[PDB]
């Protein structure tokens, strides 16, 4: 499913992401936009053989199991395919674990290079939340 800007904003807020670990909703919507262009089905292969899945492009090297990433962990205890659903519950729950890992949202490369330091509030502007 391809989410609308405000539609996703509302969905994330309901799932407890607004201000989670100090990160305002705008940060999460910005990351989603640049990681997957709001597409829950987005998949991207990495050089090391791992693959990124879903709306927030979670990596199979450490967070989910896709059966084709040798020596990987699966810290979120879930099939990577579950991160491609129209329902973002699985992605959100796993992202909460990731952002709490120690490096915050820097774990998401696109957020660091395109969201960090910007006026992220612009991403939820005009939204009925
Ligand atoms: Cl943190
Ligand atoms: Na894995």
């Amino acid at each position: 499913k391809v989410f609308g800007r405000c539609e996703l904003a509302a969905a994330m807020k309901r799932h407890g992401l607004d201000n989670y670990r100090g990160y305002s909703l705008g940060n999460w919507v910005c990351a989603a936009k640049f990681e997957s262009n709001f597409n829950t089905q987005a998949t991207n292969r990495n050089t090391d053989g791992s693959t990124d899945y879903g709306i927030l492009q979670i990596n199979s090297r450490w967070w989910c199991n896709d059966g084709r990433t040798p020596g990987s962990r699966n810290l979120c205890n879930i099939p990577c395919s579950a991160l491609l659903s129209s329902d973002i519950t699985a992605s959100v729950n796993c992202a909460k674990k990731i952002v709490s890992d120690g490096n915050g949202m820097n774990a998401w490369v696109a957020w660091r290079n395109r969201c960090k330091g910007t006026d992220v509030q612009a991403w939820i502007r005009g939204c009925r939340l």
